[PDB]
């Protein structure tokens, strides 16, 4: 569970010292100066004579606008951390403000501790300034390469769901979440404000949202800066906050005076947080109004007010570079030089180029430093889950009654296994669900915990399995669920979420950002220790969207995830739970894994169980397997066709086609694929099947009928250099279906058992089996018309039980 | 331009008549009866003796919970439309309340007009009940197959961006937008409330958001129903609404009394809307507080209160079916029978099984009916745009200086063309951007229009090109931009939006829903006429994300769009603008198209122009072409290698590699691909290249080096059955890059000009070209060291001009 760090939720009980605040102003001055140097300066970081256009970067890249306001907040937050001993992680929503977070880490000393070549002297500063957004150097954003970051803020919107995930089961943590006012325009951010109804102030930490109301985005004003101030406070109050508002920088108020006003507001806010935390030790059943700060300052604060007659400070024009180039003209260079001198760096750095002791005496120390706090590198907190014995959850009936036994709903087995994970690991594992945890059948967890709910309660007739603290959280928002789990992982904990397959797409771009975080981490950030994997049960899938139809039919998250499988990063798993025992084999592997996104595609509908647990774990190891017990062919050379499947429903249809083919005396081999990436080119992926193993499973030269859960294009793109790839006939989802029967869903996508029997026969010998093909094609129409006449499927389809099941016996019928 | 329909914004000036209200209660009762019949009954719709379990559907599919609340609001909306002659489209947020939208259309008489077999008598009604969510019947949701729908509501979240897009430039239209309280938990819905700062009450219509606060989602209460009522009102007021609340159904109040209170509230709300509209004719520069309605009623309203001892009315338990089976026991069947009787259908239908005249005398007639209004079938409003002459925008320099001339920023040309489309079609065409309109270089439109902004103004030094009415809209939300445009198309108008390439994935699931909407329509909804296409400029793309790095590098919308290319639907366009002339060629074609989603991938960075407009149109017709002026091989059999490209940057790299291969004496053919689906299997796609045309462009047997803009997996899966596909060496984006130089971006993805020259030589004869290959690989290293050392790219990379340009002539370089 999360460490208790420092002395949490302690009041100052004294005014902030004049000396601490002179410190904060020096910090702000040197952070701004560092921030400008990074964007503008390729050499001569301290402007030693002569300081010339020659010292300016050729391509100016970086964002000034947000930066001075981030520097101001971070200096004040550092002062606060130090005075109070407060366990603090920031979330920099405007992550394009990267130079604010690298400057922080440089100033707190974690930069040089982590990057020993970047030294606390003039030569380290020259390197520091040059490498920023520079080839061979470091990103423009508050990237994973920077100590103190758990949130890059490149794709906007996710600041609040990450802040709130972070504080979950983390009662000593405080998260100042800085939210851009443009970012507050996004849908994910807008809903993220409401997270305060889903945390508990005794058993979780505290989020202080800070709206960075600097009044502009790239080329527009922001909605929230331009509505009435009274509508702005009502909005936040309506969302369960106590809004406080600070305005500064719009007139000639001297900076010390601003710091004094701000530190005093900050302490009042903090007193209120401390009251909330103390009350919560006694009463954590009535939701408080949590403070939030409206921080209203001019965008680009402290840069030149006007440049070439254009308003710059306090404008969208300051967004990127306020001085657009300083290499082109003498006069532009001069504006740059005067801007950098305005911070009076000769008072901030010693003759050696180190920042002075009196600039940083106010800073926190040790693990309370923003860049050093372990919650910002949660891999160092994460330990292996204590897992229950996998064998305890096995579907034992395959071993007793045969392959293909039963009508289990597979995800219930993951339900029972996860419940015992939670029991063994209280406070370290969460489930999230956009109002679908019971619908995906994970509700066995309610035997040991509850849905966490901190809005009103009204009656034991409707409020079941909810309590103000619990390890399951639901809100109808894929953004919140994904974001909450991401940050729970990044702070060193574990969990799973589930979603209807088609709506996983709502968060494709979040999956992309988390994959890229992981890709960068495993490639070049070895100090950022492995975090637990983001595990996503993809269920209520395409083939069985019973109550819903066409808009709910989209298994293409497979396609999106394939765009993050390069370079042997291994940060993606794509799995098809063939049945419940395969689902156990996949879950155990994913729950042990670290630094991945695992999509575990599994059916919640009644279905056959194909494999014993031992057989599933053996299959999963390579990722695909022949099923000798299912094949009529004695070896590869004798197979007339390969019947291959990935997905619980494709496997069902392939299995049923295999019984029909057996009846016709066909010789064939059955293959099952459970890990999509086992099929990937062996030269791109050093964990995939070797060309030799692949040819052994699929044959060097027989026709391969492959029934795929998602879009056929996935498999086609993947196997393009594999032996025998030209003999693959890949069937998959084809954008057909509606509100219908199970048979009809497979029929209209050409993947039903009958069509599969026909296809195999056409691939073997079309003229010879022409009458058999024609009669299967007619039966497809007879079975559809049966569904239309009757409202349920043909008994040939529903009553089929694989020939492998002992239907002579007890409870096998 | 939108039709002015009826007599808009008129007050009643009298109480609603007791008679109109008895009609509303009857509508409510018979719509409830029709909704239950659809969910539960396969025959005997009027419960004629004997009425038994045999009349009940074997599989109960559908959603009751939201439905009686929808039916109530719709009866009352129907009374209001009749009484006022008000041009009205509803948005059904809880689109799973399909039975209400179908019930509505059956009642207003549109269903029988559109579906003549579904008659208004017993036999028609039996068919109506049976077909609902049933194999061979109609969907579970308010699908495009329903008259009156322009919003399915399958994936929740979009009710409000659609409502607001629908009213833009549509000053007589009124949109009651019904939003689920669960749906309001989603990111996209939460930011949609803010659209009231982006519309104008004189030049646009009026949305009335109606929060369907029934207290539950699937398995949970809802946040907004369980916070204090005082917070609920502050929240809506802080977002610029005047909130009004109605509560009913929680006690024994009789129904007529509920209807009287509601009609009175509705008229008061309406009078405030009429005042807002009348004031707006005089003062439209001060934003009003727009009414919204909080409609708080028990979920499942009017179903049995308890079933089997469980609370059902006023519970999440009523979400799907409140009575889970009505075939299993006599007792359950009996509950269904009593629930059906409780509406007294013996008073609602005549002996013929037609709904009686007194039930519906209060209803609206003609084009004002919810099902008949042309805004709910915008294709009948849409006319072709008046396009300016394409040749006016041509980059003429190619014709004068040669292929490869210049350093134009291609999207500026589209910007100029779009400016004059707006000028020629004022009030009929819009540009949307998530704060990226000027960034993607579409700003020439500000010469004929302005960004629409209805929040505060402060100063002409920051407020440029903004006006309270205008044809460009920006908010930093891809869900808002896509949603506004969708509904602007669905109501018969035109436009375009632009996005950074990587952040298109934010709205992948909106693209999916809209593509499924177009798929169902082109397949089987001939009466829903063609709407203009959803055109998306995808720019600031992966190869040139200069200010930004790795989070901004993801061209994978291509891969998402390929999952919607089946069945010859032709609802997807995927285009690569090779240069500004191809961009013109693509745009013209997109702007003329209907019933599509067009992705237009185009570069905003400085780049060569390859083609004349005539050549670009010619290539685009077929989608791919050989470039004979660029080839050294005289015909195919003499080609040593084919150099193929898709995308402006791949084309640039290929062309520079081709100048290098010329110098080495190599004989090669150069191919360009502008339309990705030109490559699709000719069995799947009847507009694709036939295999002959394909083999003729790509050769039947020579090596094919293909530089692709996006992920290589796309192209490989597409061409899996094409002749010569095994000889394709496809390079594309590979999840590498950071904040770095143009050359470094292509190098690290193995698609730079030097690596491509090397791959070409490896493919022809690795041993003969060993030295040259080795020299090319050393130079990739040297060109990167030069970027690290200097901060900009090697003059060999930077200074290259295609040998096809006449550099002798004065203005060519
Ligand atoms: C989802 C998403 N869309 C678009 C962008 C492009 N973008 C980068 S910065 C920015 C403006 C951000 O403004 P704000 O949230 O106000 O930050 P600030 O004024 O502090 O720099 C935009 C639109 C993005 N980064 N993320
Ligand atoms: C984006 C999205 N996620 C999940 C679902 C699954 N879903 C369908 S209905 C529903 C509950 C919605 O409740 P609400 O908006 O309160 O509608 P109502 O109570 O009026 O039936 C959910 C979660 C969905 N349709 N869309
Ligand atoms: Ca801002
Ligand atoms: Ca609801």
């Amino acid at each position: 569970t999360s460490p208790v760090i420092g002395t949490p939720w302690k009041k100052l009980n004294a005014p902030v010292s004049e000396e601490a605040l002179e410190g904060v102003d020096k910090y702000w001055r040197v952070a701004n100066y560092l921030s400008i140097g990074q964007i503008y300066l390729r050499s001569n970081p301290l402007m030693k004579e002569p300081f010339t256009r020659e010292d300016v970067k050729h391509r100016l890249v970086g964002h000034w606008g947000t930066t001075p306001g981030l520097n101001f907040l971070i200096g004040h937050i550092n002062r606060f951390i130090a005075d109070h001993g407060q366990n603090t992680v920031i979330i920099m929503g405007p992550g394009h403000g990267g130079p604010a977070g690298t400057s922080q880490s440089y100033l707190d000393g974690t930069y040089t501790e982590t990057f020993p070549k970047i030294t606390k002297d003039e030569a380290g500063l020259q390197k520091f300034f040059r490498q920023f957004s520079y080839p061979g150097g470091i990103p423009s954003h508050f990237a994973p390469e920077t100590p103190g970051s758990i949130h890059e803020g490149g794709e906007l919107g996710y600041a609040l769901s990450h802040a709130y995930g972070a504080i979950m089961d983390n009662p000593s943590l405080f998260v100042p979440a800085i939210v851009g006012d443009g970012e507050a325009e996004t849908g994910p951010l807008a809903t993220g404000w409401q997270s305060n109804k889903l945390v508990n102030p005794r058993t979780d930490g505290i989020v202080l949202p800070i709206l960075h109301l600097n009044g502009y985005k790239i080329a527009n004003p922001t909605i929230l800066s331009r509505i009435s101030d009274e509508e702005l406070h009502e909005f936040f109050h309506g969302m369960g906050y106590e809004p406080y508002e600070f305005v500064a920088g719009f007139d000639d108020e001297d900076h010390m005076s601003i710091h004094r006003r701000f530190a005093e507001l900050w302490e009042t806010i903090w007193d209120e947080i401390c009251d909330i935390k103390a009350t919560a030790q006694t009463d954590n059943v009535h939701r408080p109004f949590y403070p939030m700060l409206i921080f209203r300052t001019p965008k680009g604060w402290t840069c030149p007010k006007y440049i070439d007659g254009k308003k710059t400070e306090g404008s969208w024009r300051s967004h990127q570079v306020p001085l657009a180039s300083a290499r082109d003209t003498e006069a532009h260079f001069e504006v740059l030089k005067n801007w950098l001198e305005s911070y009076k760096p000769e008072e901030l750095f010693d003759a050696n180029g180190a920042v002075k002791d009196d600039v940083l005496a106010f800073m926190p120390k040790g693990e309370l430093r923003i860049g050093a706090n372990p919650n910002a590198n949660g891999g160092v907190i994460r330990n292996d889950l204590k897992l229950p014995n996998l064998e305890d959850y096995e579907v034992k009936e395959v071993a007793e009654y045969g392959h293909g036994w039963g009508q289990l709903e597979a995800t219930r087995t993951l339900g029972a296994y996860t419940r015992d994970i939670i029991k063994n690991n209280p406070r370290d594992f969460r489930i999230f669900g956009p109002d679908e945890t019971a619908s995906n059948r994970l509700q066995a967890s309610y035997e040991v915990t509850n849905k966490q709910w901190d809005a009103g309660y009204i009656s034991d007739e409707v409020d079941e399995h909810m309590h103000v603290s619990g390890q399951v959280v639901e809100q109808l928002s894929e953004h919140q669920m994904e974001g909450f789990l991401e940050a729970y992982l990044l702070t060193g904990r574990h969990g799973i979420w589930s979603s209807y397959e088609s709506f996983v797409h709502v968060i494709d771009s979040m999956l992309n950002q988390h994959a890229k975080w992981l890709e960068a981490t495993v490639r070049e950030i070895p100090w950022r220790k492995p975090i637990a994997s983001m595990n996503l049960l993809v269920s209520s899938h395409v083939w069985r969207q019973d109550h819903n139809g066409f808009s709910h039919q989209d298994p293409g998250v497979t396609s999106v995830l394939l765009n993050k499988c390069f370079h042997n990063d291994h940060v993606i798993g794509i799995y098809f739970a063939t049945d419940a025992n395969m689902l156990l084999a996949i879950a155990e592997k994913c729950y042990k894994s670290t630094n991945k996104i695992n999509a575990i595609i599994a059916g919640k509908q009644p279905a056959a169980t194909w494999l014993t647990l031992d057989e599933a774990r053996a299959e999963l190891e390579k990722g695909a397997a022949a099923w000798d017990w299912a094949s009529t062919a004695k070896n590869n050379d004798e197979a007339e066709v390969v019947l291959a499947a990935a997905g619980d429903v494709p496997t069902q249809e392939i299995m049923a086609a295999s019984d029909k083919l057996k009846e016709l005396g066909v010789k064939f081999k059955v293959v099952n694929v459970a890990d999509l990436l086992s099929l990937q080119s062996a030269k791109e992926n050093d964990e995939a099947l070797t060309d030799e193993e692949f040819a052994d499973i699929f044959t060097a030269d027989k026709p391969v009928l492959f029934a795929y859960h998602s879009y056929a294009h996935d498999v086609r793109g993947l196997i393009y250099d594999r032996p025998n790839h030209d003999n693959f006939n890949v069937h998959g989802y084809e954008e057909e279906g509606s509100t219908t029967t199970p048979y009809d869903m497979v029929r209209v996508n050409r993947i039903d058992r009958y069509e599969l029997t026909a296809e195999a026969l056409r691939m073997i010998d079309a003229d010879k089996y022409a009458d058999k093909i024609d009669e299967l094609e007619k039966f497809r129409d007879e079975a559809f018309q049966f569904a239309v006449d009757n409202g349920y499927d043909h008994p040939d389809y529903t009553d089929w039980v694989y020939s492998g099941v002992n239907t002579d016996k007890k409870g096998a019928v």
